[PDB]
């Protein structure tokens, strides 16, 4: 029961409707362009002067170039310091984020610390002054809301600011500003009682509604704000209603609102409760003269806002201030009298509390203080681990999974399904585990561990769709090696063996050696979700006779592999007709046209660059720039500069350091250039050990350069300057890799043109280049990136390479075909292939499909021709069955004899009923192609897999939420 409620807005109501209709009885962007004044030229000062004498006071507010790095920050603060010294000027406000530029939403305490050090110099010059003026915490988005206010009832608690009277925002349309502003009038009754002067809130509804419901749908969360406008309506009564009270005389208020009946309410409530004197109005300087002048009359105090920038900074300041102006009478009356009766009914916990039922599991949630509590309380494990030397332990073992009979698919589909249950309960122990031996920071390794959790789900979901009504059979290996890597120690490892799970076979999982931990606790999650030895075996063989034992041994299936090529060719050179399938790395662009929006592509390539310190095959290592970028180059070096290089384990780290010193590879890459070269940010070594480097930028990278064709797995960038797109995407084609690939323009051709011309799996849009959400990009690379028939991890084909396919007898439905096709199908065999083909091309290969249809974000599956297929055999009509294909898909067949050469990762098909010989295997294995040896199937649902490769094309649709 609360005594803050009571009745007053109800009697009110009417002469609130009055007051508000009195007050409205007495092509953008040449209005806002004249509204932003030159931070130092004379045009304010004038207008100050001007606005002083009618009775107003200014909110002077500095805007400018986007705050991406400690260089712009300084900007924003020390230019706020200088009007704050001009004794003109009563009222400045600036955001915590142009203070702190890459403000981390995981180290609450140390941001606050950095504020306060920051903004201390600022609020001194407002003591320096009598009357002190006044400086505003502004709020945009809901991960400023805790950090500001801590920020601010830390600093105003300080003995030098004790009595100085300072303000923060409120957004009335997040449900838990409520409880803020209830901790808030609590904070001013603290501080009265300390001798300490009164605080002011600004009510605001708020400006940030687009960009906040895509963080939701991004990342599976619910927006902070209310869902409807009348609930923020509401919420702004009720919380003027409680603050405006004699009870909270020390938490003056500021209205922000240009809606006259939210005015007219405070005016009215201040006048029947004698606290008018805690009331301000603040509105949008030049909006609506008329208005704000009736207003002043009423109320006394009327502060306007307005913009101020820095020369260089003006057209992009008035982009920013359009966007905000666009995005936010009888009818009008009666949604006020509704909000009136809603008011104390609005929710007030935050929305963020609990998260809607999405597919993808949702991430770790830093914007709730539950998150950011159990973030500092992470554990160090070091589970126990045994190194297996002993090739007859290898034997004994992998004999021993082989006599565990095969789960049907509902219970496969059960384990699976725990599985996920039991790694969400373990997210913090694996946390734990992989900032300590793996070194990630929780921003990297937290979404992996939802990546560990959605495979076990997406291919549990796979499992079932193999037995889908249709004209062939699946019949799975017995048992697969999973090979992984150290980068992503959880999801890769862990994908592998759910994969494995869900086709039917056994598993071993190989870990890298740098994370054998990372793999015990993982295990941990398997076993309790009932996934015993008999099902799935950890075996951390050595690379010397046990490993090559484990990767060569006769009963392996298959192999899944992470890693290098190098390590592929080694694996297959002991086994030539071995089943593998392994991602290998990338050598990865993201070119910027003069079309993009500079600050979005600086965010998303130094992100996409240095995210685990570039330990990714996904990883930016080139941007590639179109003529003249303008701001880009700059800000991408501000950026550089400002991130927090330190141990995954540090909450304030933003690069976190490298698994182990740099090879000759990555220490190439950090230390030396080549001809033409320089280094615009020049990497440093910072510890002993060589595994913390400081990020660095290589200008000037020529095509065919060294840098442009060597993944160094490091934090090094290198840009290039191209003449044209066109040039651009020559070059984003020519590394001998093609994993994942970005641009970023707004021109629509150029997209376009792109999207058609690139050479890569994974393609970008507008966005950054890794990050890959399971189903979502379905992740897997092209030419040297891939090892195998190549189905995407996280894509709907993968599970189904994990065994044989036969045809089976079956009725075909009566589907129309074109008579070229016919033409060719000549044989009950071939007729059959040929409708097959058609039926498998309506449903799956000739569509781009979408299967999570989020709103902000576009993500196609599609299938994309295979250029050139070898075929290696005599026969003449399965040859023909190859041609049916391939008249529909545009692939070219090559014949191929034994002793012709094939290029590096061809695809040879076998047809026929000899052996393929045994030197196409050997080479194969060693360039990395891939010899397609069973059955040529009529059923082109499988069959024509093998002419087309898998791509993700992944799109913003959004322009700053706006779609
Ligand atoms: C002087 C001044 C200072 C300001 N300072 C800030 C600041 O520091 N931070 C900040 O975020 N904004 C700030 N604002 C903007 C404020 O938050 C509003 O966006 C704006 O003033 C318009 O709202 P309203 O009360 O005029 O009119 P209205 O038409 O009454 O209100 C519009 C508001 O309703 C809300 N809304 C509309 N549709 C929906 C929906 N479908 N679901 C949920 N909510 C919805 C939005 O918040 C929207 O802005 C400031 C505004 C002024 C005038
Ligand atoms: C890429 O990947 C590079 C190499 O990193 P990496 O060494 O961890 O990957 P890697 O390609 O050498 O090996 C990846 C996996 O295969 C295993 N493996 C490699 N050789 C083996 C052998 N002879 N016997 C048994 N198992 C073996 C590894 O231990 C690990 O589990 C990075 O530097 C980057 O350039």
């Amino acid at each position: 029961l609360m005594s803050y409620i009571n009745r007053d807005l109800e009697n009110l109501q009417e002469r609130i409707i009055a007051r508000a209709n009195e007050w409205l009885a007495a092509r953008l962007r040449q209005m806002v362009s004249h509204l932003v004044l030159d931070a130092e030229g004379k045009a304010l000062n004038k207008l100050l002067d001007e606005s002083k004498a009618k009775g107003y006071r200014l909110n002077v507010n500095l805007l400018g170039e986007a705050v991406l790095g400690d260089g712009e920050a300084n900007n924003r603060l020390t230019r706020t310091m200088e009007l704050l010294k001009n004794p003109r000027v009563d009222y400045v406000s600036i955001k915590a984020t142009s203070v702190v530029a890459q403000l981390n939403p995981w180290d609450i305490d140390g941001n606050t610390e950095l504020l306060k050090e920051r903004l201390r110099p600022l609020y001194r010059l407002a003591l320096q002054r009598s009357p002190h003026p006044f400086i505003n915490l502004d709020m945009e988005e809901y991960k400023d809301l805790h950090v500001t206010i801590r920020l601010f009832e830390e600093l105003l608690m300080e003995e030098e600011f004790l009595g100085l009277e300072a303000g923060i925002v409120l957004q009335a349309y997040l449900p838990d500003s409520f409880q803020a502003l209830q901790q808030l009038a609590d904070f001013a009754k603290r501080r009265a009682a300390a001798g300490g002067a009164k605080i002011k809130i600004r009510l605001v509804k708020g400006a940030n509604l687009s960009m906040e419901k895509v963080d939701a749908e991004l990342h599976g969360w619910y927006p902070a704000p209310y869902a409807t406008k009348e609930e923020v309506d509401a919420n702004f009564l009720r919380m003027m209603d409680y603050i405006l009270r004699p009870e909270h005389e020390n938490v003056r208020v500021g209205i922000a609102s240009h809606n006259l009946f939210s005015v007219a309410s405070a005016y009215e409530l201040s006048v029947e409760r004698g606290v008018e004197t805690q009331l301000d109005v603040e509105m949008l300087q030049g909006m609506a003269p008329a208005q704000a002048e009736a207003v002043r009359q009423a109320v006394g105090t009327v502060i306007l806002y307005t913009p101020v920038v820095h020369a260089e900074d003006f057209d992009v300041a008035v982009s920013y201030l359009v966007r905000r102006l666009e995005e936010n009478l009888t009818e009008q009356e009666a949604r006020f009298r509704e909000s009136v009766a809603q008011r104390w009914k609005v929710a007030e916990d935050s929305r963020r509390l609990s998260t809607p039922e999405t597919f993808n599991a949702s991430d770790s949630d830093p914007a709730l203080l539950s998150t950011l509590e159990w973030a500092r309380t992470l554990e160090d494990p070091q589970p126990k681990w045994r190194l297996i030397t002993d090739v007859e332990e290898v034997d004994k073992t992998v004999a021993g999974l082989l006599k565990s009979p095969r789960l049907d698919i509902a219970e496969r589909t059960a384990l699976l399904q725990r599985a996920a249950d039991e790694l969400e309960n373990i997210r913090q122990d694996l946390l734990g585990v992989m900032t300590h031996e793996a070194g990630k920071t929780i921003a990297e390794a937290d979404p992996e561990v939802s990546e560990a959790i959605d495979f076990a789900r997406y291919y549990a979901r796979c499992a079932n769709a193999l037995n889908t009504p249709g004209h062939s059979k699946f019949t799975p290996h017995n048992l697969v090696v999973v090979a992984s890597p150290w980068n992503f120690p959880v999801a890769i490892p862990l994908g592998g063996v759910f994969a494995s799970l869900a086709a039917g076979a056994k598993a071993i999982l190989k870990p890298a050696p740098e994370v054998r931990r990372c793999a015990e606790v993982a295990l941990t999650a398997l076993r309790k979700a009932g996934i015993g030895e008999d099902l799935v075996q950890l075996m951390h063989t050595d690379e010397a006779d046990a490993g090559r034992r484990l990767m060569s041994h006769p009963d392996v299936d298959a192999i899944i592999l992470t890693g290098a090529s190098e390590t592929a060719s080694l694996f297959r050179g002991w086994k030539p007709e071995m089943n593998i399938h392994a991602e290998t790395s990338g050598k990865n662009a993201i070119i910027v046209t003069p079309s993009a929006d500079p600050d979005l592509a600086v965010a998303d390539v130094y992100k996409s660059a240095f995210g685990h310190a570039g330990q990714k095959c996904s990883a930016a290592s080139l941007v590639i720039l179109v003529g003249d970028v303008g701001r880009f180059t700059d800000q991408l070096i501000d950026a550089t500069r400002t991130l927090r290089v330190g141990y995954g384990h540090e909450l304030s780290t933003t690069m976190n350091g490298l698994i182990s010193p740099p090879g000759e590879k990555l220490h190439r890459g950090l230390t030396t250039l080549e001809t033409g070269e320089s280094w615009l940010v020049k990497p440093e070594k910072l510890n002993d050990e060589g595994t913390l480097w400081s990020p660095g930028i290589r200008d000037n990278v020529r095509p065919g350069s060294w840098f442009h064709t060597h993944e160094c797995f490091g934090p090094v960038l290198g840009i290039m300057h191209a003449e044209s797109l066109e040039q651009a995407i020559e070059w984003q084609n020519s590394t001998g890799f093609g994993l994942t690939g970005g641009i970023h323009s707004l021109d629509e051709d150029e997209v376009e043109l792109w999207k058609e011309k690139v050479e890569v799996g994974n393609a970008y849009i507008n966005r950054g280049i890794t990050g890959a959400i399971v189903q979502r990009q379905p992740f897997g690379g092209w030419k040297n990136s891939s090892v195998g028939v190549g189905a995407k991890a996280g894509g709907p084909n993968y599970v189904a390479q994990l065994g044989t396919w036969e045809d089976i007898e079956s009725d075909v439905p009566s589907v129309s075909l074109p008579p070229a096709y016919r033409e060719l199908a000549n044989t009950e065999f071939l007729k059959r292939a040929a409708a097959l083909d058609e039926i498998a091309w309506r449903t799956e290969f000739g569509v781009e499909q979408d299967f999570t249809g989020l709103r902000c974000e576009s993500n196609v599956f599609r299938y994309r021709p295979l250029e050139t297929l070898y075929v290696v055999g005599d026969d003449e009509e399965q040859f023909n069955r190859l041609k049916l294909a391939a008249l529909r898909t545009g692939t070219e067949l090559r014949k191929l004899e034994t002793h012709e050469w094939f290029p590096p990762h061809s695809r040879i098909r076998a047809i026929g009923d000899a052996p393929v010989p045994t030197t196409i295997y050997e080479w194969a294995a060693l360039n990395g192609s891939v010899v397609i040896d069973g059955p040529v199937l009529a059923d082109g649902r499988r069959e024509l897999l093998h002419f087309l490769k898998e791509q993700a094309v992944s799109t913003t649709n959004h322009r700053f939420g706006y779609i």
